[PDB]
């Protein structure tokens, strides 16, 4: 080699910084590649979780209908007597043998339900861990991009410093020493930027963690305390506390009795949601316990108060004047409120 | 004579009652027909006013709010000072009077519609009530008419006996009178049974009013079944360590600790919640987890206020770059956002 | 017996008519009982048909996703190479053994799908036959009620005729012979009513069968030929046939190119449904081929033209300016239009 | 001198071009800001007018139609002749003028709103178009500015050489000029590549316009998949012998022979159709089978005309006791009937 001692020192600074630069770039490619495959694992797990979810919900309903039919009490006693309905001279019995198959099919169903609940649970943790890793990697990538900008600026200046030590000229040493001073100033700018980045990142996270010091009630309190605070309910009218405005036994009289917050002159049940909306009440398509269910059939319609909710297509209700019975109470048990002869259902909420 | 007048008096008294019932039947039936028509017309007008009132309310809240949004009003005061620059014929301040005139005209029409619907509601309600009372009166009259017409029959035969002839015939229609009087007693016993039934049925109805919602809801859970799908629920962690700091999932888990621990990207929370046994739906409720699915990562938040399906407030984390938990948007429409299809997960 | 010859003749008429009366009443109870149990069989079959239907639809989607993943072509070649990725010194392989289980699970799925399609088919015919029998019985019950009214009126008169032949009195024979003449007149009235019933029933059915002499086109023609005929589309404006009102490459320009019946000044894609509705176009939530899909995100939104539809949550579309690509064409393949970053989807229909 | 003026001229010419670009950048950016604001305001007003126009159209069709329903107008002519009976101060004919005045006022406001939305649409559309054109011009200017500023640099160094001193220095900044001119050439080649790319991209976009819907739909079916779910469909009977005469099912089967043969009560038709591979949905289309489910027997019909989701006509059998096939209701709302939840089954 024709290398000097001073030139080797400059070469060492270039090789050290280049090593750091390549190390950052290698990790960037490493993390970006890991994220790509983890995002793919997640997508696949997500599709499988969706598949299991609908099956679990569907199978639960089937298992609850099959339980109800197998545990109705009043009709089940006859199903136990059907097995006993065979002893002496009845030709050929295949009722008891067929009873084993429906129980075998039943036991097979809950075992598959148990397996699906196990599988979705396992797929959830793996998916969640994959998603968490990807976010941590993305944060590491953001940190590396700032570090790379700094180290590449340092490398530039170091390479110019090496170019000065090699220079076989008085004219040129001076030229690239001006360029080195310029490059070193740029490297300082990059470092100060990275310092501000770390400074900002740290305080931002502390500000995020500080906001966790709260709860829902305080959060809901802040809405009503603000200017944009629910004041649409202020313009409502004070209604009567009794049902004297509705005739005895009617569905309207019944709902007014159970839900005294309803209006006094809201007419036929069919029009209650229409009048309630005008009065400032919130309406919607999903049942809530305590909400007034309003069915519109283009005629008189019907109203009731929701007493229990399992889904949008499965509720219980307390009502008056259903199928000729004018007493207030539970007339139907569980039923689907979207598929009745009273028509389009809409719910009126208290708040 | 004299005895014949007494018989004639009984016929005329009962005939008077019979005609009175028939007159009232025609009276009530005619009143019901026109009241049912008045109701139908009022119903159509109430529907017309209702949609206008709701629509106009939304319009009135989109207006005024945009011209009185805290932060934005200072610019509206500067607009008059900026339009005052002499270049060169100014009609910006004069045109500002027209939008305020149009605004004031809108709330005055809203106030008139709320007044009109209120008046139409009471008239309609009274009309409906009157019709039902009349129908009950008509049912009572039909039973009374059957009785009085049977009494009239016997009374007319009694008069026919006093006019005599005499045969041969007195004895004949006195047997018919005794038969008619027995029929009249049968009609009376039938009307008594009718009143007996009507009275006890109404008492049974009035007895059922002695209740309230809580007792009603209690009877459902006390019955064989009875919501028992929530019994199989799981114990989730009480902290948000399973979700990364600043993410929307971490924020919702912080505000709604009843949510799951490994429910992944916000988009899939409703899907996992439904599998876990939670109830989901399309209408916002305060305290519900709003889950938006965009076919990607999606988003989650907790509903803090609800005015309608298309107007809510929420508290969330990581919205538009801001990773702190809080209110980021104010009032907004959750169905029309870049995070996609909204679904709500309810606590119970 | 102290029975006369004439009295026996009267007694015979009573016994013959009573036999007919009891025969009708016996059949009424017979048919009413059969209908009750057939209505119950139907209800049970209906619930089972609903159960099978949702499973068949759900399982079809799963089988088509599992087929797609197992028949993607470009990624499947790697799945065939994974089995070949084992020969000499690889420790323990359970990738080929696990491949048998997913195929076993796949083959088990289509066999259960085939069994469910077989079961629903069988349950459909049994249910349909049960429903048909119940309607035929109801028609027979309507016929019997008319016949019963007639025969009971005949019985009344016959019993009075017997009461006249027994009568041991000059005073009473004459009385119940007047009652018999009255009863016979009532019996004639009942017969004439039953004749009118049969007369009406026969001609009504012929009038119903006559109305079947038609088809949809004639039916749709009669609507437009009537006074209540679609004339809301008359007030529309004639739009330009080119997309010069929209800038090159935009989504609006693309939709206008493929659907020239769209408007010229409808602005950002998000507002197209809003302007279309004002212009008199019909809008809705379900995709149709040739409909303009309008997504509203509270911003600029997006528009496209629907090119294929499998369900509400699965369509294909041709569009312009998707994910940076400004050419008109198919960018996404099959996708769910309700779950995208462009927001709330609404469809604008040509008619 | 003289040579220095030539150098000064080159600096002043290029500086003029540089300032012209920068002036236009500020000009276009300012115009876009105010046009984006005009658009936002117009958008809100278009939304306001749209809902009013749709709402008012429904109101106008519920009105007039009720006062001009064939069969019902003869009674409206008799109402003036019946209110003319002298009993005793008549204000029924005078009040009839007010509802017609209110009606005529409604269509005049509808006509004004259709005029206003049309005008607002063109102004908004032109505003949006201008903004996009400006954004493209801004992208072009940024590339041109980079080039002209590089040319200016070299020209200023050329002027600095002619002023000289002279050293020692002429030679120094002539080397810098040669370096600057090389940089200016690099900027020009970059702008050329930009124009090269921009031009070919637009040609590729314009090329894709050479198509139509049919070719587009053809490419879907020609691709790997391609709707092939309809391939597995079944051959049903061509007559309605499987359904009893006069029933709603028999009627729909007669009009829509593509329906199934053993689909039972009308209520379950959508359920069986979905299992059979047919597409279902919540929006009416002409020729679709409407299936109403009331938790009981339900009802079916064939859609013959559609105005909206809440306004259709249908042809059906066995409606309100009438078992003939035909139009029984005219225009009606299929979501608000006593037959329950409506769902439509589509042919394809
Ligand atoms: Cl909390
Ligand atoms: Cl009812
Ligand atoms: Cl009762
Ligand atoms: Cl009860
Ligand atoms: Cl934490
Ligand atoms: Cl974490
Ligand atoms: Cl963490
Ligand atoms: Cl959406
Ligand atoms: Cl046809
Ligand atoms: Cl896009
Ligand atoms: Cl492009
Ligand atoms: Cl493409
Ligand atoms: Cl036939
Ligand atoms: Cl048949
Ligand atoms: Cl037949
Ligand atoms: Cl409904
Ligand atoms: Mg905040
Ligand atoms: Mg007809």
């Amino acid at each position: 080699s024709n290398l000097t001692a001073q030139q080797q020192e400059a070469q060492k600074q270039v090789d050290q910084i280049q090593e750091q630069v390549s190390a950052i770039q290698a990790e960037q490619s490493n993390l970006q590649a890991e994220n790509d495959r983890l995002q793919a694992e997640s997508k696949k797990l997500e599709g499988e979780i969706t598949e299991l979810s609908k099956n679990i919900v569907s199978r639960n309903q089937s298992l609850e209908k099959q339980a109800r039919s197998a545990q109705t009490n009043g009709a089940v006693t006859s199903y136990i007597n059907t097995i006993v309905n065979s002893k002496s001279i009845t030709e050929a019995i295949s009722r008891v043998a067929a009873m084993s198959e429906i129980v075998s099919a039943n036991n097979k169903m809950l075992e598959q339900q148990k397996a699906d609940k196990k599988a979705i649970s396992e797929k959830q943790v793996a998916n969640n861990d994959a998603i968490n890793t990807v976010i941590a990697n993305q944060q590491k990538l953001a940190d590396d991009a700032q570090a790379l900008t700094t180290k590449q600026a340092e490398l530039k200046a170091a390479e110019l410093s090496l170019a000065a030590e090699k220079a076989t000229a008085e004219g040129e040493k001076a030229s690239l020493l001006e360029q080195k001073a310029a490059a070193e100033a740029e490297a300082r700018a990059a470092a100060v930027a990275e310092a501000a980045y770390k400074e900002k990142r740290a305080s931002q996270q502390q500000s995020v963690l500080a906001s966790a010091n709260t709860n829902l009630t305080a959060q809901v309190q802040a809405v009503s305390e603000s200017a944009a605070a629910p004041v649409r309910a202020k313009v409502r009218p004070t209604y009567s506390t009794n049902a004297s405005s509705y005739p005895i036994g009617e569905c309207t009289w019944g709902v007014k009795t159970l839900a005294p917050w309803a209006g006094d002159y809201w007419g036929n049940g069919a029009q209650w949601a229409t009048s309630a909306a005008a009065a400032g009440f919130r309406t919607g398509s999903t049942p809530q316990v305590g909400a007034i269910a309003c069915w519109n059939d283009g005629g008189y319609g019907h109203v009731a108060v929701v007493t229990a909710v399992e889904s949008t297509t499965r509720i219980q209700v307390s009502e008056s004047n259903y199928a000729g019975n004018r007493t207030i109470g539970n007339h139907r048990g569980w039923f689907n409120p979207t598929t009745t002869s009273e028509g389009f259902v809409t719910y009126i909420y208290a708040d």
